[PDB]
């Protein structure tokens, strides 16, 4: 093996009075010639270690093989021609193609165009009232900033010079005089790890240069934000205004556009509940909310006097989470039960319509549109179900299969079956288990435990491909809905915020255990795996109980947790984690589980793959570079540590298909052969 020396610097941060040694600190400067030295000869030795791999190819062939299938996203209208995505089978970018009546279908924005392997992609597409004009985003290799482009649709040629320093943008046209985004401004220094936190808002209107587009919101102190968002109503009558510091909470405002500069109104003007606009009829607007309500609810108010004190609710909270989607002159109000979907129309007035039957448990998603569509659509899916489009006619409730899937996966081939076991606490706990039918409880299915935890983000069956070919292998999928996550509400979320952060990972250990008592796997059969959040998640439990799996796969993780707010954006999440610097306390805590202040010389941790990206601007990949050099430094066992950087990527969303399948064969191949086959499963 004989990883690349790593030098060790005099580096030492102090936390209230508390001195902290960091030797690794230079790895934190990506633009510097050492560290790009170090990225090469790292890859360098992970390509070295794999390239030791019998049937690493076999994987990636057999990953490509059943990728390669014709995948289609539902229409959308916008002028004489309906608009949809498509992709051969393994072209690096869905393109996005339209069709006018009496014409054969037609390419009208294909992303693979604009980069040499595709790593250019579209994020945003809002087309202007009239659908004449195409405002939309693209990223550049992976990165969370962006340009908006600007298109005549009718010709398909460029209208404007692209609109720069773009950022966590929406795109919401004033009819057709022009539309809102949000921008922040290039930081001195890198902009893919230097911190950014005055979001602003700003108009851009047709025909004039960017230079001159007018401020709205973000600019004087009382403004000053770390996200800012617009979006006008459909109907053009409402400017809607959201302004926070955090991923959760924010304040809103709201500007009635029907009056010549109307002021600004409050609709909610502290952080502590989240506070969404959904649509509005006339003057009143339909916000959905988690004030006063842990699992949401959609409340409506007169935009003339919109302050909390006067909302009214439209649909109560109930005992499940709420989420609301309108399309058709309906709201559709879908609820969480235990990870998976059911959805139920509403007419404007609360009245309920109807209750929605789904293909099956899972995900759907969908049914949203404008007031005037006379059809909606929606996606099923599940961990053993590819993505499956139905139709859907508003008024009578008929729901016809618009485009069955076209991958070579057979649902009724596998299980997926859902399991609570319970936390240190007691607290019980969702488990998600999914693999090929006729599998045996004999504690021998190698196994790969997945979570995340944090943020109010939910783990809801979702089909992939990887995923898939790893069940096809014979292995084992088990995804667990951790505290952090928002899978029952506001409280499930805090329950794993900041000084409670602990409890995630004792929910994570507690279903590793589970999947060992109830036979579905045993430890040098077990690996773990979790992205960005997860990726934290995976560091943390394989430092506090590397006795626990045999392979461990952080992804994009937030390791140094010290240090991880004074990135590009990560301030923005301190309502999760805290911040170092906020008291002895909270440092005490974050440094008792941060994982790269918690690997310890001398113990044997497990066979590790490390990967991040270069491009990576959410999560700095300073984080990856310092954890894996303490396990370089730190391990004593005989697994190996390792770290893969990927090329031209950044924290994940817009990856070419090439790169994902290259990723997952990679990670497949390393965990089998750290789990000992000498040939694939079976
Ligand atoms: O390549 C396959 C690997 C091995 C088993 C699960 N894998 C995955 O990639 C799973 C399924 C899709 C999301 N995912 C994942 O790890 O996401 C990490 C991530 C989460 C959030 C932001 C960035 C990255």
């Amino acid at each position: 093996l004989h990883y690349p020396v790593t030098r060790q610097g005099e580096q030492v941060d102090h936390y209230f009075g508390q001195a902290v040694a960091d030797p690794y600190r230079w790895l934190e400067d990506d633009r510097s010639p050492e560290t790009e030295a170090w990225v090469k000869a790292q890859n360098a030795v992970t390509q070295d270690y794999l390239a030791q791999i019998p049937y690493r190819a076999a994987i990636k062939e057999k990953l490509a093989a059943s990728w390669n299938y014709a995948k289609e996203g539902a229409p959308f209208r916008e002028g004489r021609y309906h608009y949809f995505f498509k992709n051969d089978g393994l072209q690096n970018q869905n393109v996005l193609w339209r069709q006018q009546e009496g014409k054969p279908a037609e390419v009208f924005l294909d992303p693979n165009t604009l980069s040499p392997d595709g790593t250019t992609a579209l994020d945003q597409l809002s087309f202007s009232r009239d659908g004449r004009i195409l405002a939309y985003s693209l990223s550049l290799a992976g990165s969370d900033w962006r340009e908006i482009h600007l298109m005549d649709v009718e010709s398909k040629q460029p209208l404007e010079t692209p609109l720069k320093d773009v950022k966590f943008s929406g795109i919401s046209w004033l009819g057709n005089e022009g539309f809102f985004y949000s921008s922040y401004d290039k930081p001195d220094g890198s902009e893919l790890s230097a911190r950014t936190d005055q979001h602003k808002v700003y108009f851009h209107r047709l025909g004039t240069a960017q230079e001159d587009d007018r401020l709205v919101f973000g600019a004087i102190p009382a403004q000053h934000h770390r996200y800012v968002g617009a979006t006008v109503t459909e109907d053009d009558r409402f400017l809607l205004i959201s302004a926070a510091n955090s991923t959760s909470g924010n304040r809103l405002y709201v500007k009635d556009l029907s009056q010549e500069n109307a002021p600004l109104l409050t609709v909610q003007g502290d952080l502590d509940a989240d506070v969404s606009l959904v649509d509005n009829k006339g003057s009143t607007l339909y916000l959905l909310t988690n004030r006063d309500a842990p699992n949401r609810r959609l409340v409506t108010v007169d935009a003339a006097n919109p302050g909390p004190a006067h909302w009214r609710d439209l649909i109560p909270e109930r005992q499940q989470v709420l989420t609301v989607h309108s399309g058709s002159g309906y709201l559709f109000a879908e609820y969480m039960v235990d990870a998976t979907a059911r959805v139920e129309q509403f007419d404007y007035e609360g009245k309920r319509v109807r209750e929605v039957a789904l293909p099956g448990l899972g995900s759907v998603s969908g049914f949203n549109g404008k007031h005037d569509d006379p059809a909606l659509y929606f996606g099923f899916e599940n961990y053993a179900q590819p993505p499956t489009l139905y139709r859907f006619e508003p008024k009578s409730g008929a729901i016809s299969l618009y485009r069955a899937s076209a991958a070579p996966f057979k649902p009724e081939d596998y299980v997926s079956e859902q399991r609570f076991y319970q936390s240190k606490d007691g607290t019980r706990v969702p488990l998600i288990i999914s693999y090929r039918k006729g599998l045996k409880l004999d504690g021998s299915n190698p196994t790969i435990l997945y979570g995340y935890g944090g943020f109010d983000v939910s783990l809801t069956p979702s089909f992939s491909v990887s995923v898939a070919n790893w069940l096809d292998l014979g292995g084992v999928y088990a995804v667990a809905n951790l505290r952090g996550g928002g899978e029952y509400g506001q409280a499930w979320h805090l329950a794993g915020t900041q000084q409670n952060k602990q409890n995630v990972f004792d929910d994570f250990i507690a279903a590793a255990e589970y999947l060992k008592a109830e036979g579905y796997t045993r430890t040098d059969r077990l690996a773990i795996r979790g992205g960005s959040n997860g990726g934290l998640l995976v560091g943390a439990v394989m430092t506090q109980r590397p006795d626990l799996m045999r392979v461990a796969l952080p992804a994009v993780g937030v390791l140094d947790m010290l240090r991880y707010h004074t990135f590009t954006a990560g301030t923005g999440w301190a309502y999760d984690y805290g911040t170092s610097a906020d008291s002895e306390a909270m440092f005490d805590y974050l440094k008792g589980y941060s994982p790269l202040h918690n690997v310890r010389p001398g113990v044997s941790y497990p066979s590790t793959m490390v990967t991040t990206a270069d491009h990576d601007d959410r999560v700095v990949p300073a984080h990856s570079f310092k954890f894996a050099a303490t396990l370089q430094a730190d391990n004593a066992g005989p697994h190996p540590q390792l770290i893969r950087i990927e090329t031209n990527a950044g924290h994940g969303a817009g990856t070419p298909v090439a790169k994902l399948i290259e990723q997952s064969a990679d990670i497949y191949a390393f965990t089998l052969y750290e789990m000992g086959y000498r040939e694939l499963p079976r």
